[PDB]
């Protein structure tokens, strides 16, 4: 995992459950790192589970809540890092049936380390779209935030239901329903 995940993730811990909820999960997680992140270091995903198992018992707001709310922070951090790879798309829909063949790809061109999970488009339709998601570290709830925030960057929303395959989370059916939409975009 990139140390920007870890640097934006414990700036919104701050953020909202103050320092010393920082200082408490860091002192609660055996880290490797020690709890100290640079943008361009790489620290295994076995440091953030343990940030996000011991942010989630101190505050009582479940991972999935704790991951979703972050992806849709994260996703200004996207809007504000690379709005030149945004500008390519004018639609919601096509832009996350291209996150496997076109997004992920560019950023494992900016990081060939990159830990990134894999989507695989099986319905596609101008406003709808069936998705599989596959990964280890089981961030659907990451990547729920990423598309609710992609929406709305095209003033948008969407109904979008997670049907887990493995109950570990680890490959998620994403059934995405864009709503109307009252005016010509
Ligand atoms: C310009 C758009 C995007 C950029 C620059 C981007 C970049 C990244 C980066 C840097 C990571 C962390 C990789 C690591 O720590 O090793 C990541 C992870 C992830 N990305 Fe993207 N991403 C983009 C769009 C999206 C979208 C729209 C989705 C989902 C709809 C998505 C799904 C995910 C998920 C779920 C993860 C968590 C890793 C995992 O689940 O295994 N990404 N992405």
């Amino acid at each position: 995992m990139k140390g920007i995940i870890f640097t934006e993730f414990l700036d919104l811990v701050e953020d909202k459950f103050g320092l010393e909820m920082v200082d408490k999960i860091i002192t609660q997680s055996e880290l490797e790192s020690e709890g100290v992140y640079t943008s361009i270091g790489t620290y295994r995903f076995s440091e953030m589970l343990q940030l996000l198992q011991n942010l989630s018992a101190n505050t009582d707001v479940s991972i999935d809540d704790l991951l979703l709310t972050y992806a849709e922070h994260f996703f200004s951090v996207i809007e504000d890092s690379y709005p030149g790879l945004l500008a390519t798309y004018k639609d919601p829909i096509e832009m996350l049936a291209s996150i496997e063949n076109h997004i992920h790809v560019e950023v494992r061109k900016i990081y060939p380390d990159a830990e990134l999970p894999t989507f695989v488009v099986e319905e596609k339709t101008a406003n709808s779209l069936t998705m599989i998601y596959k990964s280890s570290r089981a961030m659907h709830h990451f990547g729920l935030g990423l598309m609710n925030k992609t929406f709305e960057h095209f003033n948008s929303s969407a109904e979008i239901i997670l049907e887990k395959i493995k109950e570990d989370g680890t490959e998620v059916k994403f059934i995405i329903n864009k709503n109307e939409n009252l005016y010509f975009q």
